C-alpha cells in the first residue's frame, strides 16, 4: 500500500543514501566475506558500548535483529516449570517465542486508562519464584511509553527478590520525542538494543544483547544453532549508522515531532473520538476510539481498501478500540493518511 | 585466528569487491531499499535458485540466514513427542544437535571408511521405525567429501517411504562435483527436503545466505516460524547471493580448479607416505577426511603440535569422533595446501 502506517519502523534509507551518511562506502569492499567475528566485529560492538558508560565492548553479543536475541536469551534461561512476565500490549515474539519454548507466560495487561504504565504491586502479584524472566519494552511498542525511574526501581526490586533477570527491549531509546541504557542500573537486567526501527535500516538485520559474561557465553554458544553469525557487511554498516547517529536520528526526531503535533490537530479536530496516551519515545503511537463500540478492525479496512492507507487495527494487540499508527513517516504522508481517517469517521 | 587454516569446509573467502568484481553487481547495491525484504527472500534470489534444477520452482524456496537457521526452523516444525531422527554420522555437528536441542530422540548412523563412508541401506532400515520423522541425508558429506550413489539414494527412499519419514536432503556442496554441478535431490520424492547455500562453495560463507526447498505446506510452516528466529534476511545478502548464483559459471571454476590439484597434491603425499596416510577420495565438495594408517598416532595432539610449531590448523577426526582422522580444506590455495602438507610431514616424522 502507498501509505503504509501500520510498521513499527521509521521510514528507510537506500544503501546509497545511508553510505553517504556514514561514510562506510570505500572500506566495504576491502571487507572479507570470511565468517564474521561471532560476538559481531569489535568495530560494531565498540560503537554500542560508547554508548553508554556502564556497557563495555565484551558485554554485547551481535544477532540477526533482536528476533535472534530473543530466541538465544530465553532459550538459554529455560528450565521445567519456569514463568515469564510478559507486560501486554508488546511485540509479539516477546511473548509468542518464551510460549514456544515451553515457558508459562504470565501477562500484565498495561491499559490506556492507567497511561499503560506498569504497576508495581500488579507486577509482583505475578512474579514468583518460577519466573526467571520480566520482559520491560522501554520505550513501548505501541505505547510509546517510557517507564519511569520510580517504575524501574521498583522492577528493579521485585527482580532482585525473587532472583529474575530483566531482559529490557531497549529498540526504541535511539528516538526520545537518546535515553540511557537500563544495563548497569541492576546485575538482573539484559539489553537489547537494535539500529532497526530507529535509523532506517531495518532491513540489516542487525540487533545485540548486553549481559553479563556468563549469559553472554551461554547466548553466544547457543547462537551457533540458530545463525552462526551475522554478515560482516550488515555489521560494518550497522556500526558506521551508530557512529553517525548524529546524521540520522535528529532528523527522524523532526519528522516524529511533526507527526506527534498533526495528530493533536487531529485529536482536537475529532472532539472525542480518538484520544491516546501521548507517547514519550520510538516511532510509533497507539490511539483509540473514545467508543466502546467501535472496532478499529472495521475503520481500518475501510481505510486501506478505499484510499490505500494502512493502520495497524489494535485487535493485533488485544485491543480492538486502538490502532497503531507509524509516526516516522514523511508527515504529508502521514497527514494525507490522517485526512483520509477523517472520511471513513465521518462516514 | 591463525593465518594458514585448513580447518574450514568453506572455500577461500572474496574480499565483497573481489566477488562483486565478478558478479557485476556493485552499482545495483546503492539503490537497494533498507526495507524488509521478501520474507521469502527475493524473487531474484529465488529464481536464482529455482534455475538450477527442473524440479524446483521459485515458489517452492524459502532464503534463511544459512543453511543453520533453515536446519532449526525445518526440525522444530516437524517435532512432536516421542519423535526421532536418524543422523548418519560424521556429518556436520548442527544436524544431530540441532535436532537434540529441540528434544528429538536422535538415532545415529556411523558411518565408517571400511565401507567408505557410505549409507548401508539395511543398517538404516534398522534405525528407521514408525516414529522417526527425518532421515538426515547430507550429500556431498562433511567431512568425507562423498557423494551418494543413484542406488543408495532410491533404498533410502523406500525406508523413509514406508515409515512416512522425511528426508532432509543437505546439499550444501552440490556446487563442487569433482557435470557443472551435482542434480538436487528435491525432485526424486515427495518426501525429500532439500537445503542448499551459496556460502561453503562460492567463497562468500560470510553472507549467511540459505534456503530450504519443499512442498507448500513446510514452506509454510517454515516461513511461519521464521519470523520467531531472524524474520528476514538482509536485502543486500539476498542480492549478492542471487549475483553470485547466476555468475557461477565465472566463480566455481577457479575452484574447482584449486580442489582437483589439491586432490593430486594429497595423493602424491599419500604416496610419499608409503601407506602411513590412506583416505576415501573425496568425490565432491570441499574436504577430505584422511586417516593415520597407525592405530598409534592421535590425530588431535599431531594437529596440536602442527599449528604451534608451523601454522597450520587441522581439524582433528575427535571432532567427528573418528580419532585417526583429520580433515582438511581442500578450497585453499594449492601453494598454501603444499605448505600445510609438507609441515604435516616434518610432524609425522618426528
Ligand atoms: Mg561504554
Ligand atoms: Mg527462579
Ligand atoms: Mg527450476
Amino acid at each position: 500500500v502507498p501509505y503504509n502506517l501500520g510498521e513499527s519502523s521509521v521510514d528507510n534509507f537506500t544503501l546509497g543514501e545511508l553510505l553517504n551518511l556514514t561514510g562506510d562506502r570505500d572500506a566495504l569492499d576491502q571487507l572479507s566475506l570470511m565468517n564474521n567475528d561471532t560476538h559481531g566485529s569489535l568495530r560494531l560492538r565498540e560503537a554500542i558500548a560508547s554508548l553508554d558508560k556502564s556497557v563495555s565492548p565484551d558485554d554485547i553479543l551481535v544477532t540477526a535483529g533482536t528476533t535472534e536475541a530473543i530466541l538465544i536469551y530465553f532459550k538459554v534461561r529455560y528450565r521445567s516449570g519456569a514463568n515469564v512476565v510478559v507486560p501486554v500490549p508488546t511485540f509479539h515474539v516477546l511473548y509468542e517465542t518464551p510460549a514456544f519454548l515451553g515457558y508459562e507466560v504470565r501477562y500484565l495487561q498495561l491499559r490506556a486508562e492507567n497511561g499503560f504504565r506498569i504497576d508495581p504491586q500488579e507486577l509482583a502479584k505475578l512474579v514468583d519464584d518460577n519466573t526467571e524472566v520480566i520482559v520491560l519494552n522501554t520505550p513501548q511498542n505501541p505505547s510509546g511509553v517510557v517507564c519511569s525511574e520510580t517504575e524501574i526501581q521498583s522492577i528493579i526490586e521485585i527482580a532482585e527478590k525473587h532472583n529474575a533477570e530483566i531482559l529490557a527491549d531497549e529498540h526504541y531509546r535511539f528516538l526520545p520525542h537518546i535515553l540511557p541504557s537500563l544495563y548497569g542500573l541492576s546485575p538482573k537486567i539484559i539489553s537489547l538494543g537494535s539500529t532497526g526501527k530507529c535509523f532506517g535500516c531495518i532491513g540489516l538485520r542487525i540487533g545485540w544483547l548486553i549481559g553479563n559474561p556468563e549469559i553472554i557465553k551461554a547466548c553466544h554458544f547457543f547462537k551457533d544453532y540458530t545463525t552462526h553469525t551475522v554478515c560482516v557487511l550488515n555489521d560494518y554498516i550497522a556500526a558506521g549508522v551508530l557512529l553517525h547517529k548524529g546524521k540520522i536520528l535528529p532528523r527522524y526526531r523532526q519528522m516524529i515531532q511533526h507527526n506527534i503535533q498533526q495528530f493533536e490537530t487531529f485529536i482536537k479536530q475529532q472532539r472525542g473520538l480518538i484520544d491516546w496516551v501521548k507517547p514519550e519515545a520510538g516511532t510509533i503511537a497507539f490511539p483509540f476510539f473514545t467508543d466502546p463500540n467501535i472496532n478499529s478492525k472495521i475503520v481500518a479496512k475501510r481505510l486501506v481498501e478505499d484510499h490505500g492507507v494502512l493502520l495497524l487495527p489494535g485487535e493485533a494487540f488485544d485491543r480492538p478500540s486502538h490502532f497503531r499508527i507509524a509516526l516516522g513517516v514523511e508527515p504529508s504522508l502521514f497527514q494525507y493518511a490522517l485526512e483520509k481517517l477523517a472520511i471513513v469517521i465521518e462516514t
